[PDB]
C-alpha cells in the first residue's frame, strides 16, 4: 500500500501524545489495520557537563488517531507510523518527531533550605535539589537579599553545586538576609522558593 | 592511488558495500538507502579511508543504526557535483540515530547546495561554517533537525573560532575534530598544517606545499598523479575531472549504455542537438537541416546582509497585461515599542525600480523595523496605472560597538561606605539599552550580580553599591540591549578602606 498521509505528532498532555494522519491515496486492497512504533531517544551527554556562566507498538483498527499514554516528560520520541492490509507485507512507514510536555511542579525544591555559618563567618547553604526533574536542571540562582536594597543573584553551575553540596556564601557584612531559590532546569524556571531569613551576628 | 569505480545505488543490506573496497575515486553517484535491518554492530567495523572524492552526489536515506560517518569517510574532500540531485550534491535526509556528520576532511563542495533535513539525532552543525566550504549558502536547505531545537551541546576538542552574524564561535566537526581553517590567501587550494599553502592546482588539501604532484584532489582535472588544468592533445576531457585517450573512448563505444561521441576535445555521451556522430572519427559534425535519424507582485523576500543595505527581491505579477515598465518601491521606519520604556527587565524616501527585480536600500538606521510596499507599474508616461501594494517588513542588523560603554567609570564613597558609581551611558545604541549588569568581585571570590533597570539607572544616575566589607574591589559592566550584549568593561579596581 501507499504512505500513510498527512502525520501530525501533537501533544496536549505531560504524558499523552496525539498522532494524526490521512489514510494512504493508494490503498491497493482493503486496509486491515495500522503499526504505530515508539522510541524514546537518550537524553544528550554533554547536557551534564556544561557550564552555563521490539519496542512498545499498537495497531490501530479502523481509526486514524492515537493517543500513547504513560511517557516520560519532556523526552523527545521518534514515531514510525506503518499501515498493513493482511495478517506481512505493509506500508514504506511515516516518520515524525515529537517532544512530550515538561511537568508542572518537577523543578520545584521542597524541603527545608538549610544553612551553616563557620568560624570565618562565610554562610555554606544546603538545599534539597529537585530529585526528579523536567529533562535535567542546568543551573540554580542565588538570590540572597538584605532588607531594603535591591535584588542580587548568582548562576551556580550543575559541577559546583553538585561539588560544594549546595551553596557557599563567602565574606558578607552583617545583618539579617532574605533568601529566595530559583531551579533553572531544561524546560524553564521551577518556582521561586518562600523568602527565607538567616541573620549573620556583628 | 587507489581505482575509480562506476555509481552505485545500495539498498536492503552493506554487502554490495564491500564492492567500494578499493576506491579512490567514484565516477558517478553514491546512493545508500533503505536499509532497515542493518544495525550499529555493522558499521563499527565498516570503513572506506580510501575514498577520497565522489565526482556527483551523495545521498543517505532511512539508514538505521548508523550514528556518525566519521569512520565510514574519514578522508572524503571534496563532491564536485557534476549531476545533481534536484540541484543538491550532498543530501543526508532522515537519518535516524545520526548524531554527527564527523566529515572532517571535506573542504570544499564545487558545485550545488547542502540539503540536510529531518534528522531528529543530528548536532555538530552550528559549528560548522558552511560560508567557507560552498560559494553559495543561500540554496542550504538545514531544517528539522536536532540542532533547530537547541538541545546540542557541540564542544569542540583548541579549535579555531570565527563569527557569524554577531556571535563568535569555535568551530570543529565532532568532539575530537576540530573545522581546519586555512589563511584567505590559500582558500580553495587547501593548505598543510603549518598553514602553508598548497600548490595552485590543489583542492582541499595536500601532503607537501607549492607541489602539483601532492595535491589530496585537483582544482581542475587530474592526470597522471599530477594536477592539470586542462586535457592537452591528444587527450580528451572526460566526465569533466580526468584526461582519457583516444582508444579509450573509442573502447567505451565498441562496448555499447550511451556509444560514447568526441567533442569539443570531450568524450561525452551522445552528440549535442544539431549535430550527428560522423561514424569513422567518432567527431560530431553539425547536421545540414534536421538530423538524419496589474496583479500583486510575487514573493517578496526582505533580507538584510549589512547594518545599512536591505536587499529586497521580489517575482513580477501573475498577470501583467501589458509590457511591465518599472517597480515602485516605498520604505518607512517604525520609530519603537512603547512598552519597552515603561517595563522593568529585570511622502516617504521611494525608488523606480527599472529593469530589475532586486533592490538594495542603503543608509539605514541601525537595528529598526522598517514597512516596505512594493508596486509594480506597466506603463508611467502619460498618467500611471499601477498595481495595488506588496506589504513588507524588515529589521535592519545592529551597530557592533553601539551598545560599548566608553569613558571613565568614576566612583564617589559616602560617609556610611556607600559607593555611587557613574559611567555615561553609550549615547547611540543598538535600538535602546533595556537594563546593565553591575559585577563586582572581590579576588578570589565568585563572580557577583545585579541587574539594574532604565528608571533606576536614568535616576540614580549610574549605580548605587551599599555597605560592601573592605578591600580591593574588580568591576566589569556589561550594558544589555534589546539586540544583545555590549562588551564587558575592563577590570577597574576601587579599594574601600579598613
Ligand atoms: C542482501 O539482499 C539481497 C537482495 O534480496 C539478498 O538476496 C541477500 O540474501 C541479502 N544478504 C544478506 C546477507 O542479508
Ligand atoms: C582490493 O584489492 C585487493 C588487493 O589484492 C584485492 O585482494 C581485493 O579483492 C580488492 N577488492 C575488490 C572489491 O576488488
Ligand atoms: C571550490 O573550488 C573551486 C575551484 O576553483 C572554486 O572555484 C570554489 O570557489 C571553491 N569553493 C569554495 C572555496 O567554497
Ligand atoms: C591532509 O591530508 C593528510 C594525510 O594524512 C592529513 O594528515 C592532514 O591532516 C590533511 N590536512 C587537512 C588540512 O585536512
Ligand atoms: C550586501 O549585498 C549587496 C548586493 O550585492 C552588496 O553590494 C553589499 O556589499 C553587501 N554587503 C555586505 C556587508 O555583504
Ligand atoms: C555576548 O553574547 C554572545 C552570545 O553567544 C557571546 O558569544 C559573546 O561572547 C558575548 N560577549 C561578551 C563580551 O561577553
Amino acid at each position: 500500500p501507499s504512505v500513510p498521509l498527512d502525520p501530525i505528532s501533537v501533544s496536549n498532555s505531560s504524558s499523552q501524545i496525539i498522532l494524526k494522519w490521512k489514510p494512504p491515496s493508494d490503498p491497493n486492497g482493503n486496509i486491515t489495520h495500522y503499526l504505530v512504533f515508539w522510541e524514546r531517544q537518550a537524553e544528550d551527554s554533554e547536557l551534564f557537563e556544561l557550564d552555563y556562566c521490539h519496542r512498545p507498538f499498537e495497531k490501530v483498527v479502523n481509526k486514524e488517531s492515537l493517543v500513547i499514554s504513560g511517557l516520560r516528560h519532556f523526552t523527545g520520541y521518534r514515531i514510525e507510523l506503518q499501515a498493513c492490509n493482511q495478517d506481512e507485507r505493509c506500508s514504506v512507514a511515516a516518520y515524525v518527531s515529537a517532544r512530550t510536555m515538561p511537568e508542572a511542579k518537577a523543578d520545584d525544591i521542597v524541603g527545608p533550605v538549610t544553612h551553616e555559618i563557620f568560624e570565618n563567618n562565610v554562610v555554606h547553604l544546603m538545599w534539597q535539589e529537585p530529585k526528579e526533574p523536567n529533562g535535567l536542571i542546568v543551573l540554580y540562582e542565588v538570590s540572597y537579599r538584605r532588607y531594603g536594597d535591591e535584588e542580587l543573584h548568582l548562576c551556580v553551575s550543575r559541577k559546583h553545586f553538585a561539588l560544594e553540596r549546595g551553596c557557599r556564601l563567602r565574606g558578607l557584612s552583617p545583618g539579617n538576609y532574605s533568601v529566595r531559590i530559583r531551579a533553572t532546569s531544561l524546560a524553564g524556571n521551577g518556582s521561586w522558593t518562600e523568602p527565607t531569613y538567616f541573620y549573620v551576628t556583628d
